[PDB]
This record gives structure tokens, sequence and C-alpha cells, in this order.
């Protein structure tokens, strides 16, 4: 919550077509050292997944919602104990709800107009969605006008350019394809590799 | 109309400085196998071109307007028999008019905020304008959050990356520079080459 | 003011952490041939810098504000004699104020929706912020639908791609990193090199 | 003023045929590290140049008159804010005026008789005009009889013999040809080179 991102520096975008696979991959990413977990609403019955994955919170894993394009999804997420509200949106009706309920909300911005709209809405952290399209040059160029804004470029991140994002000055990263593809053992091994690589640079 | 795009898979962006050249290039692209035709309003007297090019509709060619940045252009297009309303806009006043009149309207979106605004407005198909700037990675990255959205990346498409767009999962493509540059014989030959290349992959 | 850009073809983005360094770098860029100067509000006491740098106006140097994300910054800039109001914004409340006070205002746009919104607001010149992310292909692709729009791609410009922007058809360029980094002698030498390179192509 | 010479160790003899060129070369020499500036009255409207170049005083540049062969030029210089009165003269009517008004006055002496006349007039600092004709041997030979006299040999100084003057024991140097010839960028570069060379030895 503007402090755990600087420590863990990793957010997991788990996208599964089944509930059991989603749980087995959340366990896999956690055992790899990925403490922060984000549950995409594209997973069938994401609210059920979040509610029944509450056992992982005690061991030091922070789980939250993802891709919240409606206020009903936001309410189902907050009522399920989710500690993040992540959307590709810049919804004014969801940010206000999150501020009223005191839950963390990071919006997805791709243009300076969206950036300044979110800044005026009260948010400092932002989601750089997409990440590969804008590239590492976006954060470097935007550091000037708004040095206080911290970016989490989820999407299009792998072992090749994971260190470039942190060199450019991003607070944390979000991996959804490289981290959450393959068998649970492979997923855990790749999460451990990502954590070690980020700790190296 | 959400069905012919899956079949023809090609939309022609005809940009001519004269009416006669526009007609001669529309005939050229049709004879190359390009059934779907889109008339840009930048052409002088585009409404006249659309009205007088009605003979091509009988032989199996679907013609429509392009670059409709005003509601007066939309009304002139629909009154001229145009079956498409294509804009780089995300105009709320034009989408509502098209829904009221029951004509197809595909908006141009470049950011996730525009994408979700168009989705909430009622549109599933979208125009990826520009295409070369975003690149083939945009559709691949965006397939996750919104799998139902189908993209038509008009702009910056040639024989080199025409198959990459379809591999990434785009419904159709829009070519305006490679297809509609040169003599009418060359234009027809390039349209045939594009059709054959797309049929190959 | 839609005429001096075609002549000077260079705008200097001066970003300094101190007032004296800002003045010493504005003098350096001017002596390099950079007549147009833009003062970023990120510099501490930018209004004081603009007010006390009025001696440079007599010798043929046009100075203006930059990164104006509020109307109070706009009023402080216009009251300080600044001849430009430059923002990464597309603020409707700042454009109207500039039109009322008759001062030049160039907004920053990155998407076609922002482009058409600014065009409908009454602006023809635009700031292509960021520049390196969009690349030289953006202006070439966008020349079609809106040939009347003139672009000033500030950001991500160096000696390697300075001629490519002008070949693509941009009215002027804005350099803030290559031009305004180093000692004042080095800054003046690099400004002279930029001016000579642009005059060459 | 008998203290800043020991620190800056450089005086700039700016000789320009136009006011704007004089200002552009004063800025160039300042940006090269030449804090002390001397304006020759041979420049057309030298009083106007001195009066309108008052903005440079705030940033740490000390400007003064030069070649003051009349008391009217002295009064125009002091009324214009000039902090030096430099003449090839040994005028008794100008030294008395400078003493009465409390402004610094360094006379130009070439012979021991002129040296002792100036010493009896009350001046310790002296201008060794010309410098190349007398050579570095003059100061070395004259150090004996009058060790308290400090010399500023303006004229005939370049990078070849700049260190020889300081080795011989001169307080400061005055460069008018090597420093103030060429483009403003070249002038600033040569001023920086002179400053670095003097700091080296």
């Amino acid at each position: 919550m503007e402090e755990l991102f600087k420590k863990h520096k990793i957010v997991a975008v788990l996208r599964a077509n089944s509930v059991e696979e989603a749980k087995k991959k959340a366990l896999a990413v956690f055992l790899g050292g990925v403490h922060l977990i984000e549950i995409t609403f594209t997973v069938p019955d994401a609210d059920t997944v979040i509610k029944e994955l509450s056992f992982l919170k005690e061991m030091g894993a922070i789980i939250g919602a993802g891709t919240v394009t409606s206020v009903e999804q936001c309410r189902k997420a907050v009522e399920s104990g989710a500690e993040f509200i992540v959307s590709p949106h810049l919804d004014e009706e969801i940010s206000q709800f999150c501020k009223e309920k005191g839950v963390f909300y990071m919006p997805g911005v791709m243009t300076p107009t969206e950036l300044v709209k979110a800044m005026k809405l009260g948010h400092t952290i932002l989601k750089l969605f997409p990440g590969e399209v804008v590239g590492p040059q976006f954060v470097k160029a935007m550091k000037g006008p708004f040095p206080n804004v911290k970016f989490v470029p989820t999407g299009g991140v792998n072992l090749d350019n994971v260190c470039e994002w942190f060199k450019a000055g991003v607070l944390a990263v979000g991996v959804g394809s490289a981290l959450v593809k393959g068998t649970p053992v492979e997923v855990a091994e790749k999460a451990k590799a990502f954590v070690e690589k980020i700790r190296g640079c």
C-alpha cells in the first residue's frame, strides 16, 4: 500500500480458466517468493477464489482483485477481503468508492492526459497498461514533469527487460504471462528466478 | 457487419485528391479481390463519390464512409447509402446517431480508457488507429482483459507484417497506403497480392 | 506564434534545480542560436525566473512557460510576461483562459481522441508528448486524416533522429535533455550543433 | 577592486562595432568563466551598452569602462554604473575625479617615469599597456625597485605566454584579441580555455 511495493517489487497477475488451477498457481507464485498476489476477474468466480484463498493471508501474502471494470465487481472484491482494486479503467465512480471505503485503488493510464486526470483524482501510484507498447522510455521521459508519480508497468515484462524497468525508476512490476504460464512447479521456479533477478539489480 | 469482416478480412482506405481517381482506384481494389471499400471524407466531395459509386454495390462490393469527425458528415454518409461510418473519433454524438439509424459504426481507440469507453457505449469491434505505433504486441497484450473485443488495425500495414496481425488475432485489416498507391493496374495487382497473402496465413 | 516556429524550428526545454543555473543555461541556449525558450514550472520559482529573465526578450529571444497543470500557474506565467503556455494537459479551463487573454497555448496530445478534442477546442498546433514512444511514424500516419495539424514532438529527440522528424513533416522540435545537459559552454555548443543540423536538413 | 583581481585573474577587453554584438560577446565571455568585464569606449554608444548590460551584474559579473581619454567619458561611465575606469592615459584630472567619486581607476604606464608618477598620484595597480612590446622581462626587472606595484599587462596575451606573465608575478591579465574574436560560442570556449589554463598554472 505505497510501502509494500517498494519491498516486494513484484505483483502476480494470475489468469486461470478454473478455480482450482487459480489456487494452485497462487500457491506456486507464493512459494516462489511472490508475496503480492492479484486475482483477475476474468477467472470464473473470482470472488469465490478471493474468499476461499483467505488462508494465504496469514502466512504473509497480500491478495487483491484485478480488471475491475464495474462498481459491482469492486464491491464484490472489497466484500471478499481483497486488498487491491486493479483496473485498466480510470473510472471516477470506482476511485471515489475506493476512497470512501478506504481500499487501495491503482488505475491504468497510458497517456499524459489520463495521468494528470488520475493525479487530480488523488492517486500517485499508477498502472502502466500496456507496458511493452510504451516501452522503458515512457517512464524515463515522464519522470521530468511528474517526479512524484510511481509506475507499475504490468504487461510485456520478462527476464530480458525486467532490470531495465527498475533502472528507469519504476516502483514495482506486474508479470502475468511469464510468471503464470506452465506447471505449478515451473511457475514457482520462474517466480523464484524473477525474485532473484530483481534482487540482483 | 461483424460477419463480413471475418470473411473478406480486408478494408480499403481510398484517399484520392480527385473524384475520378477515387472511382478508378475503387474499381482497381475491387478487381483485386477487395470487396470491402471505405471512402475517406478527405477526398473532395466524398458524398458525391459514395452516391455515384452505387453501381459497385450490385456486384458484391460494400462501400462506406471514413474519417467522420462530425455528425453532418455522418448524415451525408448515411443518406448517400454508405454502409460504414468510420472515424478516428470516439464521438458519443455519432455513435448514438448510428445506433438510432441502425448503421454500422466502428470507432478508433488507442488506449484502454478509450477501449472501455467504447465498450460501455455498446461497440465490440474497434479501429486500432494508429496500428504501426502500437504494434502487434498491443492486441496480444489486450486479448487477456477483453477477449471479446475484435480489432481492425488500419494504418501501418504492409506485406511484411500482414500475417503477424492475423497471428495475433485481429478480425480484419485496413490498408490505405500500400493498397491505394500507384497506377490502377498496380493497385489491383497489390490488392490481389494482399488477398493471396492473407489467404495463405 | 504559428509563424516563428517555422523559422526558428527549435524550442528549448530548460529544466534546472536552481534559478541561477536556469538563467545561465537560458543564456547558453540563446548564444547557441536557440531563439525560442520555454521555462518549465518544475524549476523552483519559475515565475521569478521568467520575470527576471526579461532582459533576454529585447535581443530577440522568446521565452514562455512549460508544464502548466493548473490555472494559477497559467495566470502566474501570463502575469510574468511569458509568451507561451505549454502543458502536458488538454485542460479545457486553461485553453479557454488563454483564448480569453490572447496568449499562445499548445496542448500535449498522444492519441487521436485527444487530437480531435484539441482541434474542436480551437488549436491547430499540438505538442507530441511523448515523442520517442510514438516515434516518427505517428506524424506520417496522422498526416492523412488531419493534414492541417502541425506537430512539435518535444521529448526523446537527439542528433540521430532530429532530421527524421522534419522529413516526416513536423513544424518544430523541442529538446530538453540533449540541449540542456552539461556545462553552459557545452550547452551552447550543443545548441549550435542542433541549429546547424536542422539547417542542413 | 585590488581584491577581485587576485581571484578572477582575468579582465575581458570587449571591442565591438555594434551594441548587440557587444552584449552577445559579453554574455559569451561571462559564460566562459570571465567574471570581470571591461567595456571599451571605442564601441559605439558604450554608455548605452554599460547601462543596458546591468542585468549581468546580479549574476556575479563586474563590468567597467575602458579607454577613457576624457573626463566626460569618465562621468558618463560612472553615471552608467561602471565599476572600472580604464585608460591608456595617466591623466591627473581623471585620477582626481575617480578618487573624489570613489571609483576604481587603473592607469596605463609603459615607462618608469610614468610608473613613479602614478605611484605618487596614489595608485598601486597599473596597466602595462602595451604588453607584448615590453615583454615578460619588464615586470621581472621592475619587481626590484617597486615590489608593491601589481601589474595587469593587457594586450599581446595568448595561450602561449599566459602562464609566463603569472610566473613573472602579475596580479591579473587583460585579453582583448584572443578572447573577443570569433563567434559567441567560440568566444565562450576560448574564455573557458583561458580560465582553465590560468587555473592550471
